[PDB]
């Protein structure tokens, strides 16, 4: 536990670099936030899909190269690796705020919606939404708690530097 | 905006004390986390109800005075004010972690549950649960993002002290 590289070599978690750390003021720390992003790529991409939705609602909004189609997840796996490559706590703050703005919006929509076959397919719609919003919210609830945990570790390290 | 007390006095948000701030290492900051707790007492108490549930599952677990009944929210409004009176980021971390442990558990239960009148009332049960878990999760998603925001402000202030 204190000498983990010895442990493995007898009886990834020591790899240090941009995809496994965050920093504030060039004070780096091994990042739970990132480690969650590493074990939950599908859910990560889900929050990345919400990040895109959050920018459009606010009104904010290339280099595809191929003249033949390829994969529809291609774009979202590209962004996925730019997120993980990002160590700045200040940039990561932006990301999670935009994403939360989308979660609140989808929820405002559902709540609003709660207050023939069109209707039967319009109910089924909102029910898929609520299903996704659950998953994203537990993904968000878990991701940012880890991000919050990381900061309590950067708060400690700064005071000791 | 820069002189808000003048503004109000012509054309609560400057009150400084334990219920409106958090600190790390006696470095205080005006707290979004707290301000959310101030505008969402019902939802706050909901997360406090989950805090209690989170301790029991882990196995962790008085002074009621009255020999006549009173109110069933009495206990949870007492804890509500101990939370708001708490400025330590390190204590607040505990609280939100315990609460997240409960959210994950309720979700593990629902997922598990997805894989006569007893059954009809047992389905209705899990559906109320999912309804609450939504509300708590958006309450949690919003509360901790604000807590995370607070830390980005404590990270800044420390480096300037």
């Amino acid at each position: 536990v204190d000498y983990p590289n010895a442990s493995h070599a007898g009886l990834v978690d020591t790899a240090i670099g941009p995809k496994t750390t965050i920093q504030f003021d060039h004070v780096f720390i091994k990042s739970d936030f990132k480690t969650w992003l590493a074990h939950n790529q599908d859910e990560a991409i889900l929050l990345i899909r919400l990040y895109e939705l959050g920018l459009l609602l606010q009104g904010r909004s290339n280099n595809t190269t191929y003249i033949t189609r390829t994969d529809s997840k291609q774009p979202f796996l590209n962004k996925y690796g730019k997120l993980v490559d990002t160590t700045s706590v200040t940039c990561l703050d932006i990301f999670l705020s935009v994403v939360l703005f989308a979660l609140n919006q989808i929820d405002s929509l559902i709540c609003d919606f709660k207050n023939v076959n069109a209707t039967l397919n319009a109910k089924k719609t909102i029910e898929l939404i609520t299903c996704g919003l659950i998953r994203a919210l537990i993904a968000y609830a878990n991701l940012v708690t880890a991000f919050s945990a990381d900061k309590t570790a950067l708060l400690h390290e700064i005071l000791l530097t």
